[PDB]
């Protein structure tokens, strides 16, 4: 039996699916701890930039969880992603510890721009800027990648890098009441929000687990971007980002929420 995590319903992905929009033909890179083989995921390819972890399999869990929110398969098992037919790529930039470097992350972004990715999900960040990372965000953007990044979990009224950069789409987290999750960073540069509390997704060991974080919000938006791209194949990264923002539901505060709650039904109408 398959069940639909609450956040998938909250972003109105099933309405898009009913219109035949699933993310088919859209390439989405998950720049994370890897993605493990799982019966509810279809991993097309990828690369590792973590020395000593030459495989793209996930030794942490976080990247597999993020991947399932984007693209868990629509079938009779497990869960269901926002964009269940997205073409998923495992771009390992963080090790099994959950840590990486700005160089590794930059290499993953360069890979995304050299391999035709439409969307890159970066459920990662840090309070400090990085020239290395910024250059790579800008380069990937110039190659047509929509970079979607988590605002961070410190609870502060400023957001992490790379989400803070103009060429990243910064995603904060909401709860079941459509309030900002207490940990979700907000403020200048925040673009949009999505569910990030009690998010069930795929997890290594061929199982499922629930997590909290702006890391869980981000892939809802990455998946929504893939739905928009399937509907509008000619559109650029900027056009997709703008349309997601323009069709988001206001949550009553730009400071806190950016454009508001992503809405895949309104974005694919
Ligand atoms: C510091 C830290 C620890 C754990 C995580 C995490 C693990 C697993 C899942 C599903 C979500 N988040 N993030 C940051
Ligand atoms: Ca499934």
């Amino acid at each position: 039996a398959q069940s639909v995590p609450w956040g998938i319903s909250r972003v109105q992905a099933p309405a898009a699916h009913n219109r035949g929009l699933t993310g088919s033909g859209v390439k989405v890179a998950v720049l994370d701890t890897g993605i493990s083989t799982h019966p509810d995921l279809n991993i097309r390819g990828g690369a590792s930039f973590v020395p000593g972890e030459p495989s793209t399999q996930d030794g942490n869990g976080h990247g597999t969880h993020v991947a399932g929110t984007i693209a868990a398969l629509n079938n009779s098992i497990g869960v269901l992603g926002v964009a269940p037919s997205a073409e998923l790529y495992a771009v390992k930039v963080l090790g099994a510890s959950g840590s990486g470097s700005v160089s590794s992350i930059a290499q993953g972004l360069e890979w995304a721009g050299n391999n035709g990715m439409h969307v890159a999900n970066l459920s990662l960040g840090s309070p400090s800027p990085s020239a290395t990372l910024e250059q790579a965000v800008n380069s990937a953007t110039s190659r047509g990648v929509l970079v979607v990044a988590a605002s961070g979990n410190s609870g502060a009224g400023s957001i992490s890098y790379p989400a803070r950069y103009a060429n990243a789409m910064a995603v904060g987290a909401t709860d079941q009441n459509n309030n900002r999750a207490s940990f979700s960073q907000y403020g200048a540069g925040l673009d949009i929000v999505a569910p990030g509390v009690n998010v069930q997704s795929t997890y290594p060991g061929s199982t499922y687990a629930s997590c909290n974080g702006t890391s869980m919000a981000t892939p809802h938006v990455a998946g929504a971007a893939a739905l928009v791209k399937q509907k509008n194949p000619s559109w650029s990264n900027v056009q997709i980002r703008n349309h997601l923002k323009n069709t988001a539901t206001s949550l009553g505060s730009t400071n806190l929420y950016g454009s508001g709650l992503v809405n895949a039904e309104a974005a694919t109408r």
